[PDB]
């Protein structure tokens, strides 16, 4: 087998990686591509080591991959230690889809999510934001983009309890189950999230203006054809079936202005106006936000 | 020697899988028939080098079974983070059978159940939905399909609030209270339900289309012979017992308007009507439903 | 020597009940009777086995009793996974007695338990009900009779909840509180209840159908003698003490039409009557229904 | 060396004791003075051999005496088993003395309650019933007497309902909140209240026949001399010593009849008559119930 | 052989932290600058002898650093031991500023807590606060000055009791869940926290005084451009966004009496006045307080 | 061998240590004197011990040390035995100060806290009791004297029964985390409560006597300049400051009746009068008292 070469590259590898990464770690952590990037190549650099191993049965093969496993974890744990120590994180992108029950806003904030992954990085991940009745984060790795269908179905307090802590800009700690998860973040890039309910918050909530900032895009949704099949001929599924499109072209889509409460254009503060809007175009509006986002905070 | 035969008959097995795996995993997740097979075919493995192992206890062979089974382990594992960051899965097909007490529900549930997980796939499986008494999912592992009885005995809102987050499209973690079933997710085909109360949820409630448009085949039952034998001959338990056949043809079933929530055709939108139908004309159409959405999954 | 012969003997033991287990598992628990006489067996073998182990002491006995007991726990692991797997257990027979106060219906539910748990099973045992201020079933281990003392002294509705989740068919799972209790079910063959109320449910109640047709034999029960010796002579000891029988005749048991709810013969549907009885009239009669049952769930 | 006879000595012993245990479960889970005198061998010989552990070097000796650590491992297991599937229990004797404040019954209740605990076996331990306030039982260690001061206290029917759960020949189940505590026993033999109430429960209680049936004596106090002299020297500290007797003399008591609850004899039957009684009757009364009822349920 | 020389240079330098500990354990336990650099030269000293130490392989370099360590951490336990048995600690210097929402509190704040880290020590941290959804303080590694974001958003009473109990020079002890982080305590010199409430507690607080006193420096801020520009222009996010400067400018700020609980000049015990202030008058005010109680701390 | 004849001479002492303890059990187990100054020279005894190890680690010198570990092991395992057989142990006294807020009474806390573990014995350490948060008393070292803050800040129901327990006679156990720390029990002479609730307990506390008992030395603290001050001057620090005396004569201190449970004389008895104090004096009589109570617990 052609072991010794690739042990030889790997060496080669994890040297120039562990001198890179010991130079500048505070700029690094402050790129948040480049420490991406370096811990994606961390982790082939394990995996293929691990590989190696198991498919020989050498002993000096088994120690060299132990050692490069001891190596691979110190640099990866330097790394995360300094990325703990920051006192700072990027405010996340949020979109938030108010609209009536079955018109499609849950495919069409999954094609929204993968679309603003892919677009952040290439090989991006969508998580699921834990709703009520589940208290822990056990399953959250720090995905780009995070997904959070019905919120507001009950206990809409406590969404909004989530919301405020999650969107912001300030570190934050999050409660997990198992003993290794302890001390975990929240560092995420982007959150699409779809309700029922006529806006973030309640109107006589005590916090409707920390929460009602917090959102970048709020838009409201309806289909008209949808809804006249449904009143005229109830029960009748391959008509409905007929009357949904695979470019979303079946939605109406109005924004509201940033920091609103309802559909009305009325915010905290003054009044506003609603506007039209497409999917393309708020997926357009995104990718900038969280582009400007990402260079300011670089240049931070 | 037979036994290295099996070793290499294994060995080969497991390459196989590997280079599926390694090929394409997306792909393979997407087609729930190929990747519940490539599942069963590791078990399967595992299992066999495992008793085999047990059966003897040379130094060499069990080398060999332990880094056989370490290579299925990693498998497994590679396969499930592959299927832990889907952003979608299959819709899942749901039955709601109501009517008065006595009549013989369950059973017909129970042999809905057996047929749909057969005819799903050979070797099916029925799991338990936990009640509200019980507010942990451990004890599920996966299932096809799933049973659920006495709906709405005591709590129907929390019911309703569980049959709304569980029936979707929109991926799902649940709560478990050992350590390693944390943060794990829904992913059955088909729900078969019984209940008492007069519908999906009280004509009232808050979330009225959302849980009533989540319902696939809503039933209305009776059973006219056994109602009046109870009723004329209170007691007695022989003609009771005397009304039952083995093939359900004492039960009487209405099929409403999908998306209804009573017995005169009333949906949340319109007014629709009613339709004789039989349990064998349900199952056939439960059937083809579940093979369309399978497909629309396969190819979206 | 003997332990040459026992060992052998017990490995012979194993291997044709591994046999057995792989061909008919299903069949097997489907087969009461045969599904406990073969899990009584595997308990009879490892106490042996630890039991020979723990007497002598040298590597070679110790490996292979080890062995053993590990062969018989994967056994009873694979027997324990087929039974939980099932889809409907044996309904269990059920009887309430009702009566005044200080009669002695304890102490006849006592012995009627023991004579059914006897005759169910060479062997059989009986497992207490949490009454209401425990909602954990950590000391259930699958009696096969089951002891109901209070029954709506003071929470009578949640006594129904519980009575009708137990009472039935379906698979249920029961809420503990230790992390190896966790997925428990309840298997259990005949439940006694003892009560001071008017019958199983409140005459408003409105789940008075579903739990008054699960009750197989309602007896309500008086003791005229007593009655009288303690209100003629308030106080008196020995008087008391002298009304009771070692053989129960000082009770009179009367028996309702199945499914009713008072000492009038009133039923939810009709109005039957009443009749008399015995204590051994009623076991006879619950032994042949329990026969019956155990007998048509194993046909099929 | 010496080890080895030594050894052989004890462990003969053990396997004596064991068989005495095989053949006579039923006894020694029926009385609790063998099982006691059984336990504390068992565990003296634990202590015994710890202290030849430690003491002994060869590994041989030690490999015998763990053996025989884990041969009395599940000897301690099978007796605490057998006692666990006990159907029915020794009912307890209770004694309740209701009288007003400022007179001495508590420290009487400490009195009469050391002194049964000595005569029921010697050295004997006195325990508190939990205070109304924790709904656990996490502290019980199933002592031989239990002392309830101030039962009652605006929260009679709370106390009403305990009082019923555990005085009671039924088994019982505690709610606790430790791991290693869940699904605990109740094994106490005699409880003695002391309150202010007039009575057991109140005359409108819906349970009030079963709870007055359960009190074995139900004695009222009352001080004349203390009253007297409060009411004449009010603050005079010496006259208030001075009425006090070291004999509980100054105690006078009313014994009722038997399952009454009133001072006037009445019954929830018939009417009774008062009687004058003493700390010594009440005493002996009490041993002579306890030892009556002991005997019986000894021979059963 | 360059290795041998600095792992003698090494073991030199650790022979001279180990006879400098001996000096006197309890002034450098007084003096936290001189431990907090001790510890730090330490724990550095170990980090480079493990890393030179998986740079090779031969046993003679492994060996005498596993020597060096031991020695290191017998060290720093002593010194852990002597910390852990201090009766006082310094108060930390509290900053609370308070504002309406969207202000820019929360980068003020972390702009003063990187100022006041660096100022009180070369290198000095800032740590997270656990926020009242988290309950242990794993992620708590004695840092300089802590951050606490969003006081009270949710129970301001349980944030009350927090910070009464962590402001404060008597010694506590913090809850946590990793066996090794059992019995830490609390050391940090700053705290700084922001808020949307009206003042550190509500006015009908119990423990008003008591926490009020306890914060050094209360702020009031406000931004009356910011207002303007959102309330005449609602939904204009790049003019509100030309409102933000790099110094500050756009935030007013004014200090409030020391332990005053309003803007209003209110006292608990009487009623102050109210001052203007800003960024660097603040942390220059901060840092004397800082100094002055660090240096009072060391002649105790 | 010097390493040799300085193990030999260790274990001679050991043996000797060990003899004198079984000849003297009961001594050494009451004198709390004897048992500290007992544990101390195990202590030197080990780190000697640990000592000649590094010096030499030969196999049989390994080997005397580990027999020397083991005696020393065994004389700790039968202090622990004897004193846990212990039918009692003797009480702590409680000296509890109440007071308005921010008047000193942490420092004059600490002061008298530290004096009295001097006075007691040289080198008297101090430990912190745990407070509500935190459940665990891992951070127990059998401390002369316990310092307690903030009693009833939030809990005083529960800190009233912590007080209960923790004062008395009775052997009590401790809860812990750590499997060692299992077992733990409590012995101590003291105990410092500094308080800003008025008295022990609140008037209508069903055991508010009970509680009041347990308190020795219960002091009033008032500082009327400072009041002045800070209600005369609100913002001005330094005048605050200039009110503090480095003697703590700043502080007026009353005492009240023994038992009684506020500042004016009242008790459960009756009524007393209150005196004037200082922080020496009541050293001294503390002293006094604790003197007294040891001995009279000494000589039984
Ligand atoms: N783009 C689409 N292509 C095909 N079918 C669609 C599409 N959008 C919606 N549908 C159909 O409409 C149904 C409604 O799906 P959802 O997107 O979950 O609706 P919804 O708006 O999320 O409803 P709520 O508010 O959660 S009750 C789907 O299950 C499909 O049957
Ligand atoms: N197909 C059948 N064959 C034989 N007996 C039957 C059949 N269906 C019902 N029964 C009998 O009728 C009883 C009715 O029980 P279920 O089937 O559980 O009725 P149900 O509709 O679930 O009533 P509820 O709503 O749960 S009270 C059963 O327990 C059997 O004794
Ligand atoms: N078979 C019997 N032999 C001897 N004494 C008996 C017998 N049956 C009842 N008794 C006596 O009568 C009492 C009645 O006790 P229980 O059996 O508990 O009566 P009960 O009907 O359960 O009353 P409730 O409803 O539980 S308050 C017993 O405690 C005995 O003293
Ligand atoms: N025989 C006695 N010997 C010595 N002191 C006694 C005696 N009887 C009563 N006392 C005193 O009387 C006091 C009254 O206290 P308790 O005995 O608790 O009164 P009590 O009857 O319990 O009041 P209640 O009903 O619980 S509020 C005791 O604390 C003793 O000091
Ligand atoms: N100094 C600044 N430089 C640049 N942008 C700023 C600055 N201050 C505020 N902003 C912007 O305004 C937003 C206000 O954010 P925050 O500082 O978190 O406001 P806030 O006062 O904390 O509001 P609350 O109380 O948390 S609702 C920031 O997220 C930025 O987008
Ligand atoms: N002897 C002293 N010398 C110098 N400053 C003192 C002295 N006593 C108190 N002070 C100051 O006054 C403050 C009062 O704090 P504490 O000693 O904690 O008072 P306190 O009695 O504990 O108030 P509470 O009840 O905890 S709110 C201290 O933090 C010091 O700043
Ligand atoms: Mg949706
Ligand atoms: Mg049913
Ligand atoms: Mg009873
Ligand atoms: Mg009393
Ligand atoms: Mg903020
Ligand atoms: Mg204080």
């Amino acid at each position: 087998d052609q072991t010794e070469k690739t042990l030889k590259d790997i060496e080669s590898a994890v040297i120039d990686m562990e001198v890179l990464s010991s130079t500048s770690v505070t700029q690094l952590v402050r790129d948040k591509q480049s420490a991406r990037a370096y811990m994606a190549i961390l982790d082939n650099e394990e995996e293929k080591a691990r590989k190696l191993s198991v498919r020989n049965a050498d002993p000096h093969v088994v120690s060299s991959t132990n050692a490069l496993i001891s190596r691979i974890s110190m640099a990866r744990a330097a790394l995360a230690k300094a990325q703990a120590e920051m006192t700072s994180r990027m405010r996340p992108v949020v979109i938030m889809m108010c609209g009536p029950p079955g018109i499609g806003k849950t495919k069409a904030a999954e094609h929204l999510a993968k679309r603003l992954a892919n677009e952040i990085r290439p090989g991006g991940k969508v998580g699921l934001v834990p709703r009520e009745a589940v208290d822990h984060w056990d399953g959250y790795h720090g995905e780009e983009v995070m997904l959070w269908d019905d919120y507001g179905m009950t206990k809409i307090q406590e969404d909004c309890n989530k919301l405020q802590a999650i969107a912001d800009s300030a570190p934050l700690t999050l409660n997990c189950d198992r003993i290794e998860n302890k001390g975990m973040q929240f560092v995420s890039d982007a959150i699409v999230i779809t309700t029922n309910a006529p806006g973030p918050a309640p109107v006589d909530f005590v916090n409707l203006g920390p929460v009602c900032r917090r959102v970048d895009f709020l838009v409201y949704c309806t289909a008209p054809e949808v809804e006249h099949t449904r009143k005229v001929s109830p029960g009748d599924t391959t008509a409905l079936k007929d009357c949904f499109k695979p470019d979303f072209s079946h939605l109406k889509m109005e924004l509201a202005p940033q920091g609103g409460f309802d559909n009305q254009g009325n915010t905290p503060f003054g009044k506003g106006v609603m506007k039209p809007t497409t999917i393309n175009r708020l997926l357009i509006q995104a990718v900038a936000l969280t582009m400007e986002r990402q260079d300011e905070f670089q240049l931070q």
